[PDB]
């Protein structure tokens, strides 16, 4: 088989919690999984998640260049192509290329490093977004296969980041599936393969939109729409503010 295996397989349904925005700090959500970003959060506080009996996925962005990240003037100008429309300072990558590459395996000795047991690469659907470097499926396919067995080559699973349309490509190397908004856009059916499979979707939804972030719950009307679909007992399901600080609503 073309595909390598992790020793982490989470179950369907397991809870989890995610938060990007900034160091995590708060840890009272009784969730047995969080998704938290790779670079800002120190080997401690992964540590003591785990020590508290969870697993640690972190995140970070494999086709998209931030830069405001400490290993950002690694990338070349011929690695970066157009501006991510919704994200400010974010440029697609070109994926296929060996700088790019070298680039994310660097990351993900730092994911091993840090202790993380699964790694959560984003941006792998430029083929689906005005990317300004003509990237395909097969190069996310390329792509994600790379990712998934230069993680699990460093004892870390990892899952497909939304991408729907190349899940039959790479499911055999995914552990999980993150998913935004498919509730939303009447499209949960595509990541239901997951489940089938023995395999997670931690599933978010923004019902407050791209630009309200507070603390407050959503309308029963916005929680039935996020939370109620054909297979949604499969799906771990989070509602959560766009900017994934650390506010978390559950079905
Ligand atoms: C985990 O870590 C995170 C990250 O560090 C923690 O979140 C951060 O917490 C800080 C402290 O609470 C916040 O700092 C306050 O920011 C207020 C608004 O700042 C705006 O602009 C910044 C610019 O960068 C922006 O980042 C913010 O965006 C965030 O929120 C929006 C939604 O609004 C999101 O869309 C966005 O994505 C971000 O999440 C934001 O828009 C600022 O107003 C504060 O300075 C004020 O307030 C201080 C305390 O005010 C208190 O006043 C009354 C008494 O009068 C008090 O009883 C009450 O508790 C109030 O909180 C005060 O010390 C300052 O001197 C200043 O006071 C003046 O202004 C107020 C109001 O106008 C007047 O009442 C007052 O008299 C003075 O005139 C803070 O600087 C960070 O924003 C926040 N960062 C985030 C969320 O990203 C988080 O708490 C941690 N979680 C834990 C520990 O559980
Ligand atoms: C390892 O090596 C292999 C090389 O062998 C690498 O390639 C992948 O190998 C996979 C394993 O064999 C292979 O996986 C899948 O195998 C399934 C068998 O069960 C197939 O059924 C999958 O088919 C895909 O396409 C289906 C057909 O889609 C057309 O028809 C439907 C029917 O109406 C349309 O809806 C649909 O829109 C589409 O129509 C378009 O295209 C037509 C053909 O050109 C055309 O006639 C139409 O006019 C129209 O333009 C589709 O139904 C499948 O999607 C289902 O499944 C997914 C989950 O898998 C769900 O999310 C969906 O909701 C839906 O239920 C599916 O997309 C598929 O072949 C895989 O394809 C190979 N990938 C390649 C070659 O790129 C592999 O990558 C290597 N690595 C690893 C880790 O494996
Ligand atoms: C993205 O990177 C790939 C890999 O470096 C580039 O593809 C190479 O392009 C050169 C010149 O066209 C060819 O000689 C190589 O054979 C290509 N390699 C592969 C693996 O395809 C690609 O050009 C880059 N994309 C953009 C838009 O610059
Ligand atoms: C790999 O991760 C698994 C967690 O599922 C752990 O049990 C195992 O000890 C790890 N192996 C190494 C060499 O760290
Ligand atoms: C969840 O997936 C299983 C297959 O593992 C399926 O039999 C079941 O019907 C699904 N649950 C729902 C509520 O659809
Ligand atoms: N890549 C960034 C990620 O680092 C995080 O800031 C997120 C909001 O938390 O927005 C984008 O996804």
């Amino acid at each position: 088989g073309n595909y390598t295996t992790a020793k982490w397989q989470p179950a369907v349904g397991t809870k989890w919690q995610i938060e990007l925005l900034y160091a995590l700090n708060d840890t009272s959500v009784d969730a047995e999984i969080y998704d938290i970003d790779l670079f800002i959060n120190d080997k401690s506080t992964i540590a003591g998640l785990q020590r508290a009996g969870r697993k640690v996925i972190c995140y970070f962005s494999a086709g998209s260049y931030e830069n405001w990240r400490p290993d950002k003037d690694k990338f070349k100008d011929s690695d970066l192509g157009h501006d991510l429309d919704d994200w400010p300072g974010e440029k697609w990558l070109n994926i296929s290329s060996a700088n790019v590459r070298q680039i994310m395996l660097d990351r993900l000795d730092m994911a091993r490093d840090k202790g993380c047991d699964g790694v959560d690469p984003d941006n792998v659907d430029g083929y689906d977004n005005d990317n300004g470097l003509d990237l395909t499926q097969a190069d996310s396919i390329s792509f994600v296969n790379f990712l998934a067995n230069a993680a699990h080559a460093r004892n870390m699973s990892i899952g497909l980041k939304n991408a729907g349309d190349i899940i039959p490509s790479v499911i055999k190397n995914m552990q999980w599936s993150v998913n935004e908004q498919c509730a939303q856009y009447n499209e949960c059916d595509t990541y239901a393969v997951f489940p089938q499979n023995g395999k997670p979707v931690f599933h978010i939804e923004y019902p407050k939109g791209d630009k309200t972030n507070n603390d407050l719950s959503v309308t029963a009307s916005q929680k039935n729409a996020a939370c109620d679909f054909a297979g949604s007992a499969n799906f771990s399901t989070v509602i959560k503010n766009m900017n994934l600080n650390n506010w978390v609503e559950y079905c």
